Protein backbone atom coordinates (compact mmCIF):
# COMPACT_ATOMS: atom_id res chain seq x y z
CA UNK A 1 0.00 0.00 0.00
CA UNK A 2 2.58 2.75 0.96
CA UNK A 3 5.49 1.41 0.15
CA UNK A 4 6.99 -1.03 -2.77
CA UNK A 5 9.40 -2.94 -3.43
CA UNK A 6 10.26 -5.46 -6.83
CA UNK A 7 12.78 -7.82 -6.70
CA UNK A 8 14.86 -8.77 -10.38
CA UNK A 9 16.56 -11.00 -11.47
CA UNK A 10 17.00 -12.85 -15.09
CA UNK A 11 14.62 -15.20 -15.67
CA UNK A 12 12.18 -14.77 -12.05
CA UNK A 13 11.85 -18.25 -11.74
CA UNK A 14 14.52 -18.20 -8.63
CA UNK A 15 16.38 -15.55 -7.55
CA UNK A 16 13.80 -12.86 -7.44
CA UNK A 17 10.97 -14.87 -6.33
CA UNK A 18 13.19 -16.65 -3.29
CA UNK A 19 13.62 -12.57 -2.70
CA UNK A 20 10.20 -11.83 -2.87
CA UNK A 21 8.36 -14.69 -0.70
CA UNK A 22 10.90 -14.01 1.76
CA UNK A 23 10.47 -10.68 2.07
CA UNK A 24 6.97 -10.81 2.04
CA UNK A 25 6.87 -13.50 5.14
CA UNK A 26 9.29 -11.01 7.15
CA UNK A 27 6.46 -7.90 7.19
CA UNK A 28 3.64 -10.30 7.37
CA UNK A 29 5.22 -11.77 10.66
CA UNK A 30 6.14 -8.38 11.50
CA UNK A 31 2.21 -7.01 11.29
CA UNK A 32 3.10 -4.78 7.80
CA UNK A 33 2.49 -6.49 4.95
CA UNK A 34 -0.54 -4.66 4.64
CA UNK A 35 2.06 -1.55 4.50
CA UNK A 36 3.89 -3.32 1.43
CA UNK A 37 3.54 -3.70 -1.93
CA UNK A 38 6.02 -6.67 -2.93
CA UNK A 39 6.56 -8.00 -6.08
CA UNK A 40 9.28 -9.79 -8.27
CA UNK A 41 10.08 -9.70 -11.87
CA UNK A 42 13.10 -10.52 -15.06
CA UNK A 43 15.22 -8.68 -17.04
CA UNK A 44 14.86 -11.35 -19.65
CA UNK A 45 11.73 -13.02 -21.56
CA UNK A 46 13.41 -16.63 -21.15
CA UNK A 47 10.91 -17.81 -18.23
CA UNK A 48 7.90 -15.45 -18.98
CA UNK A 49 4.78 -17.41 -17.65
CA UNK A 50 6.42 -20.19 -15.74
CA UNK A 51 6.42 -21.06 -11.54
CA UNK A 52 9.76 -21.02 -9.68
CA UNK A 53 12.31 -23.64 -10.58
CA UNK A 54 11.51 -26.62 -8.52
CA UNK A 55 14.83 -26.40 -7.62
CA UNK A 56 14.58 -23.09 -5.51
CA UNK A 57 11.15 -24.57 -4.32
CA UNK A 58 12.72 -27.66 -2.25
CA UNK A 59 15.25 -25.41 -0.92
CA UNK A 60 11.84 -23.13 0.07
CA UNK A 61 10.40 -26.03 1.36
CA UNK A 62 12.85 -26.82 3.60
CA UNK A 63 12.58 -23.64 5.27
CA UNK A 64 9.20 -23.61 5.38
CA UNK A 65 8.42 -20.13 3.39
CA UNK A 66 5.33 -21.04 0.20
CA UNK A 67 6.37 -19.81 -2.58
CA UNK A 68 3.95 -18.91 -5.58
CA UNK A 69 4.25 -16.38 -8.60
CA UNK A 70 3.92 -16.25 -12.15
CA UNK A 71 7.57 -15.16 -13.83
CA UNK A 72 6.74 -11.96 -15.87
CA UNK A 73 9.52 -9.07 -17.45
CA UNK A 74 10.16 -5.54 -16.12
CA UNK A 75 8.15 -2.99 -17.22
CA UNK A 76 8.17 0.36 -17.88
CA UNK A 77 4.98 1.01 -15.83
CA UNK A 78 7.64 -0.58 -12.77
CA UNK A 79 9.70 2.27 -12.81
CA UNK A 80 6.90 4.71 -12.02
CA UNK A 81 5.04 2.54 -9.70
CA UNK A 82 8.19 0.95 -7.53
CA UNK A 83 9.83 2.64 -4.48
CA UNK A 84 12.57 0.18 -4.59
CA UNK A 85 14.05 -2.14 -7.37
CA UNK A 86 16.51 -5.05 -5.75
CA UNK A 87 18.38 -6.90 -8.57
CA UNK A 88 20.86 -9.76 -7.77
CA UNK A 89 23.86 -9.10 -10.04
CA UNK A 90 25.93 -6.57 -12.43
CA UNK A 91 23.93 -7.35 -15.38
CA UNK A 92 20.48 -7.18 -14.18
CA UNK A 93 21.64 -3.60 -12.36
CA UNK A 94 22.77 -2.50 -16.12
CA UNK A 95 20.00 -3.99 -17.65
CA UNK A 96 17.68 -2.06 -15.12
CA UNK A 97 19.62 0.98 -15.70
CA UNK A 98 19.00 0.96 -19.79
CA UNK A 99 15.60 0.53 -19.24
CA UNK A 100 14.96 3.31 -16.71
CA UNK A 101 16.81 5.88 -18.95
CA UNK A 102 13.80 5.15 -21.60
CA UNK A 103 10.90 5.95 -19.26
CA UNK A 104 10.10 9.83 -18.53
CA UNK A 105 8.91 9.03 -14.63
CA UNK A 106 11.58 6.83 -12.80
CA UNK A 107 10.26 7.09 -9.01
CA UNK A 108 12.41 3.70 -8.19
CA UNK A 109 15.42 3.74 -6.83
CA UNK A 110 17.47 0.64 -8.44
CA UNK A 111 20.07 -1.25 -6.46
CA UNK A 112 21.86 -4.47 -5.68
CA UNK A 113 20.02 -6.14 -3.05
CA UNK A 114 23.71 -7.40 -1.88
CA UNK A 115 24.07 -3.68 -1.31
CA UNK A 116 22.15 -4.37 1.93
CA UNK A 117 24.34 -7.64 3.32
CA UNK A 118 25.89 -7.23 6.51
CA UNK A 119 28.17 -9.84 5.51
CA UNK A 120 29.15 -7.89 2.38
CA UNK A 121 28.42 -10.40 -0.19
CA UNK A 122 27.19 -8.15 -2.69
CA UNK A 123 26.60 -10.06 -5.99
CA UNK A 124 23.37 -12.94 -5.88
CA UNK A 125 25.15 -15.25 -7.94
CA UNK A 126 22.90 -17.09 -10.49
CA UNK A 127 22.56 -20.85 -9.46
CA UNK A 128 21.15 -22.36 -12.49
CA UNK A 129 24.38 -24.34 -13.41
CA UNK A 130 24.95 -24.65 -9.54
CA UNK A 131 23.81 -27.57 -6.87
CA UNK A 132 22.11 -27.69 -3.66
CA UNK A 133 23.98 -25.73 -1.67
CA UNK A 134 24.13 -22.74 -4.35
CA UNK A 135 20.49 -22.46 -4.03
CA UNK A 136 21.05 -22.47 -0.05
CA UNK A 137 23.30 -19.57 0.00
CA UNK A 138 21.03 -17.86 -2.22
CA UNK A 139 18.18 -17.84 0.48
CA UNK A 140 20.62 -17.01 3.10
CA UNK A 141 21.67 -13.97 1.19
CA UNK A 142 18.11 -13.34 0.25
CA UNK A 143 17.21 -13.88 4.48
CA UNK A 144 20.09 -10.99 4.77
CA UNK A 145 19.58 -8.56 2.53
CA UNK A 146 15.94 -8.56 3.30
CA UNK A 147 15.64 -7.77 7.24
CA UNK A 148 18.15 -5.28 6.42
CA UNK A 149 16.65 -3.27 3.53
CA UNK A 150 13.04 -3.22 5.93
CA UNK A 151 15.17 -2.10 8.64
CA UNK A 152 16.83 0.96 7.06
CA UNK A 153 16.72 1.47 3.40
CA UNK A 154 18.73 3.22 1.59
O1 LIG B 1 16.67 -17.66 -14.94
C1 LIG B 1 17.71 -17.97 -14.36
N1 LIG B 1 18.85 -18.37 -15.06
C2 LIG B 1 18.81 -18.61 -16.43
N2 LIG B 1 19.86 -19.32 -16.97
C3 LIG B 1 19.58 -19.56 -18.36
C4 LIG B 1 20.50 -20.25 -19.19
C5 LIG B 1 20.17 -20.42 -20.52
C6 LIG B 1 18.97 -19.90 -21.01
C7 LIG B 1 18.07 -19.23 -20.17
C8 LIG B 1 18.38 -19.05 -18.82
S1 LIG B 1 17.58 -18.30 -17.53
C9 LIG B 1 17.93 -17.98 -12.89
C10 LIG B 1 17.56 -19.38 -12.42
C11 LIG B 1 16.50 -20.07 -13.02
C12 LIG B 1 16.17 -21.35 -12.60
C13 LIG B 1 16.91 -21.97 -11.59
C14 LIG B 1 17.97 -21.30 -11.00
C15 LIG B 1 18.30 -20.01 -11.43
S2 LIG B 1 17.05 -16.68 -12.08
O2 LIG B 1 17.45 -15.46 -12.77
O3 LIG B 1 17.51 -16.74 -10.70
O4 LIG B 1 15.62 -16.86 -12.23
Amino acid sequence: ATKSVLFVCLGNICRSPIAEAVFRKLVTDQNISENWRVDSAATSGYEIGNPPDYRGQSCMKRHGIPMSHVARQITKEDFATFDYILCMDESNLRDLNRKSNQVKTCKAKIELLGSYDPQKQLIIEDPYYGNDSDFETVYQQCVRCCRAFLEKAH
